[PDB]
């Protein structure tokens, strides 16, 4: 065993943390809830994962830190009972978090990488969702049985390139702070057009003027066409909402400043179905028609703040991966301890200046655009990089497939793990595998499970049910760790400088705080069944 | 033992099938699906569940057909391992149709009794719909904690007072009937007010009229002042729906003829958000603004044919339920297969003679308002009623009240009869009661689970998950009255006339088919689970 604390430890975590939502789900949830309460969504979702990290390092303190995975020193330092429950929980996390990335990847791939690459169209005016929903299961079902049987062939192939997908990661970090910090002196352009507050998708038209010029004559635009439905500068047809209010190009991105920093600062949600606006423009009231709505900007999703905790709380998960190596490492209870706690803290920073950054340099109208409908079908986030915004959208699509495939590869070890053990004979059989050691009919179980996260079709629905399955894992956890400290357990004896069942505790209560908050039906459930086994035994 | 076949077997199964979607959710699947659609879903649903009787009386004609219950019929002639399934998922789709009749009569009692009993009201334009679910949650608890205590203290005068709540319903039957044969000659009158093809609600205008004439003079109605914004009849901010277009009203219903049983014959599908239209009427095309979109008649939810399957199918349970006196007859095995067929016939030919009454008698239009927002907030069935409408009201909502209070006597009792057979350990602890024989801790256990399915706050949602168990529980039934003849084990004797193989078979493939129609998804978890229980036995 020779690894040190820097390839052995923080760099799996630091690989396992980051990912999708971080280029995809942030500017969103910047420009809906206001820079103050996305900090107060940061600073309450890193400290569940950093008083779970202090709980593991309570683990990792004691005997002997056995040799392959995680499982096992939950296993022997705490009794089969938590042991199996948290092994069981963060195996369904990994599997449903694979149907996460592959959803990603899809995202990325049919908005903006290749918008003809779709089979299914939006038949009619409205219900442009329901093909979408077609849309991404079809190719959600082919990326799965793609990477499951790439999984079967190749496991060597996929650990060698292991490292690339991480200097992706990077690469497309360090691309948003470089435009960020040159957009303080000369800003890109990416000219958004309005009309009053309301703000319009530029996809459709052409030139952003109500009336143009061509031929030494006023003539009216197209989109002039589209809201009158009548070529001609004189009709009445017109909604007074286009009669009232003119047609206004502003900046997309400004540059870094107080007053950009001091608009996007509070919080604006909507409710589905409403129209972005803006806070100081001049605006007559004026009703509009209904033909005319496809012509704007309109919010997918219910906004709130409980839909966002539970978006971005998988951003912080990946805690319990990074001691997949423990048995590799020289001193096991020095350097899990210092690299988890690190790693967290490094990727906390990271969030925070980068809530702080796209606050202070994009404006908010375009962080509430999810899909970019309001720039040119572009990202949101790669208007800010700084060689091309293709580096983002590259490097965000390689590392959702590499994080993907690092799923795909990890779930299965661990329920051979548990199968091998013989805690639960129901699941007996899930114990063979090849003559390699690779596992063989546990794949196909987790290339089924993953089909049902599949089927959701949603980014913003499948992540809250891995904020339900992580935070039930992270808070046996705490409870495995206060429970034998307050019960006075011999071997348990944890040589850890700054741990006390108070720390343990208060993990335990806002780990469930947090699992009431993102969606409250199911925790509900999860109770009541939880009670029920308490009851049994 | 003295209890022939009518008061023994015929009446209790039809109390049972009888219940809350002949009076609120049949009008709306009529005029929605069409006459000749919905005489297809009556046909589907009707021969899973006759096919299912033949079963169910190939397990009469053998051995003893022991006393108590439904559950130890099946307990004793077809084993423990089906007996065990099918107790559980009746004992779950018992205690969700309680949950499903609460919400029934909280939905008779809000929008059709009392108006005013309302807690929260719809704050804002448009989300009429969240104010709602919070309305019904709170009523839910509240008769569901009602409702429990009130089993808790008083069986015997819930048993005493059984045959009231079928008076209830035949009455109400009976008067649907004489106003229907009546409305040949003599309808009654309730107008629609219309304007183009699109309907308006009648409930927030007083006069059906563009302009009125008081005092000599003509006045802009109020109306007007609805969709112009000015009370002035020379504007030109009055969209140019209301100007090309003019205010018709008709008769809403037109009497038993030919002509509306033709015009109702077609299915007419909605999206989420259309407005109801006809089909023979001049209509000049033209848009129409967004602030005029509450003064319609909107569909609420959308509209296909599985949804209203899984909708439809709950009308037809309740066979099992014919079974709880097996104890007390005389001749056990000739009173339940002649009793439970002939009232599934009865109950079947019900169904079909109101669906060709309520396509003949009543126009369409008003069949398409799910709630009665086209007339005066009305019931669309009790306009149809003889004496009065209020009769058709309190008899649906005893009769849903009774149904809910059956429903939570029985389910615990099922519960205590599982628990106290030692088949599954995990739930020994439910076998404790009263001195009386009555359970004491299972009324608890019924009681949360059945908050669940009201904190769902819809019929229409809980509807499909009632579908999903009671189609579990009749597949359950049908693979065990298949295999025991395939695999010829003995004391599998069937002493029924009209029984063979193939027609259990056929009742498995046709259950099994009405459970991928009426929602795929959890049937393709449930195929998921029940197949990893048979990857381990
Ligand atoms: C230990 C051993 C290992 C293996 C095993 O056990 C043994 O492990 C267990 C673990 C099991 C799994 C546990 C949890 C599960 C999640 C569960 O999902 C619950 C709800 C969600 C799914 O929603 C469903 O999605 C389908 C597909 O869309 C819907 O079906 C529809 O499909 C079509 C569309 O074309 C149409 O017919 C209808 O639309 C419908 O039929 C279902 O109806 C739907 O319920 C999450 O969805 C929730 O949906 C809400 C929408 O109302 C949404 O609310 C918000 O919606 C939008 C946001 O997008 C906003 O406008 C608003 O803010 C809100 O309205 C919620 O956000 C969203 O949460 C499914 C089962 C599964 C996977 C378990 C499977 C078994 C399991 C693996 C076992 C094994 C054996
Ligand atoms: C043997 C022992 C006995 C006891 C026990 O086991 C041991 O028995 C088992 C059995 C278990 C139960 C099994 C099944 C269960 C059903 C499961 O529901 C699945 C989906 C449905 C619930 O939907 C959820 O509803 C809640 C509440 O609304 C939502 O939460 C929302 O709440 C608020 C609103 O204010 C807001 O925050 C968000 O809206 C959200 O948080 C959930 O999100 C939602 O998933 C059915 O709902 C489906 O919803 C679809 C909407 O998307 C709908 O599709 C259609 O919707 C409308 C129609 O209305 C139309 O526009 C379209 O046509 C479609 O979009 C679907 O129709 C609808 O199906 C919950 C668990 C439960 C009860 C199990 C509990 C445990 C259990 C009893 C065990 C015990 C231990
Ligand atoms: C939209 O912008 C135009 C500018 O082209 C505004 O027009 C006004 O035009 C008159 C004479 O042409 C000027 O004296 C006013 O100062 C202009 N008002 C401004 C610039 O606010 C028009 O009023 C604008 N419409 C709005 C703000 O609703
Ligand atoms: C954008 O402008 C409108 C007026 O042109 C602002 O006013 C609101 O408009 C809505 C229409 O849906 C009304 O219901 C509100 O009563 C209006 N509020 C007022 C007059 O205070 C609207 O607030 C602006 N949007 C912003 C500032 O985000
Ligand atoms: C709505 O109804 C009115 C009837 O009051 C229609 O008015 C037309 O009126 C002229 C002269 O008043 C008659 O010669 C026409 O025969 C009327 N047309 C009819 C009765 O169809 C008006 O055209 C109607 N609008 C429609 C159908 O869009
Ligand atoms: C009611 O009348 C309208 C015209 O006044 C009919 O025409 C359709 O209107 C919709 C508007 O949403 C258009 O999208 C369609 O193209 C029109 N169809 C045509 C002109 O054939 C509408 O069909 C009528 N509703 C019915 C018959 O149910
Ligand atoms: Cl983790
Ligand atoms: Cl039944």
């Amino acid at each position: 065993p020779s690894m040190g604390t820097l390839m052995g430890v923080y760099l799996p975590c630091l690989q396992n943390i980051f990912g999708v939502i971080l280029f995809l789900r942030l500017t969103w949830m910047v420009g809906t809830a206001g820079v103050l309460q996305a900090l107060l969504i940061v600073l309450i979702c890193c400290c569940c994962t950093l008083l779970t990290a202090i709980s593991m390092s309570a683990i990792a303190t004691n005997g002997v830190v056995p040799a392959g995975g995680s499982y096992f020193m939950i296993s022997r330092s705490l009794g089969p009972e938590f042991g199996g429950a948290v092994g069981l929980c963060f195996y369904l996390g990994t599997t449903f978090a694979a149907a996460m990335y592959i959803l990603g990847a899809i995202e990325i791939l049919l908005t903006y990488i290749a918008p003809p690459a779709a089979i299914f169209y939006p038949s009619g005016a409205h219900d442009t969702s329901n093909a979408t929903l077609n849309n991404m299961r079809v190719y959600g079902t082919i990326f799965l049985t793609f990477m499951t049987l790439v999984v079967f062939v190749g496991v060597k192939y996929v650990n060698k390139f292991a490292s690339l997908f991480l200097a992706c990661v990077i690469i497309s970090i360090l691309s948003i702070y470089a435009g960020g910090i040159k957009s303080i002196f000369d800003p890109p352009v990416f000219p958004v057009c309005m009309l009053g507050n309301r703000t319009l998708s530029r996809d459709q038209f052409d030139i952003c003027a109500k009336t143009a010029v061509v031929d030494n004559e006023t003539v009216a635009t197209q989109l002039w066409s589209f809201f009158c439905h009548s070529p001609n500068l004189t009709t009445d047809s017109c909604d007074p909402y286009f009669m009232l209010n003119n047609v206004t190009e502003i900046p997309g991105i400004p540059g870094a400043a107080a007053g950009v920093l001091q608009e996007n600062l509070w919080s604006a949600y909507l409710e589905k179905g409403d129209i972005v606006e803006k806070h100081g423009l001049p605006s007559a009231d004026a009703p509009s028609l209904k033909e005319s709505l496809p012509l704007y900007v309109v919010a997918d999703i219910a906004t709130s703040f409980t839909v966002l905790v539970g978006i971005f709380f998988p951003s912080v998960t990946g805690i319990m991966a990074g001691s997949n190596r423990s048995g590799d490492l020289r001193d096991a209870q020095k350097s899990i301890p210092v690299g988890t706690i690190l790693a967290i803290i490094t990727t906390s920073l990271v969030y925070f200046s980068s809530v702080v950054l796209f606050g202070a340099c994009i404006e908010g109208v375009v962080l509430r655009d999810k899909y970019g409908d309001g720039v040119s079908r572009n990202l949101v986030v790669g208007t800010l990089a700084w060689p091309s915004p293709w580096v983002i959208v590259i490097g965000s699509f390689f590392s959702t497939c590499g994080a993907g495939l690092q799923s795909l590869t990890g779930a299965p070890r661990l329920l051979q793990a548990i199968a091998k053990d013989n805690i639960i004979p129901f699941l007996r059989v899930f114990g063979h595998g090849k003559v390699n050691g690779e596992p063989t009919w546990a794949l196909l179980l987790t290339a089924l499970i993953a089909e049902l996260g599949i089927l959701i079709a949603s980014l913003d629905m499948v992540a809250p049910i891995l904020s339900m399955f992580f935070l039930m894992c992270y808070l046996f956890v705490n409870l495995a760790c206060a429970v034998q400290t307050l019960l006075r357990t011999p071997n348990w004896r944890p040589r850890f400088k700054y741990y006390h069942w108070a720390l343990s505790f208060l993990g335990m209560s806002l780990c469930l705080a947090l699992m009431f908050v993102s969606s409250w039906y199911y925790a509900l459930v999860a109770m009541l069944i939880a009670g029920m086994i308490y009851k049994y035994i």
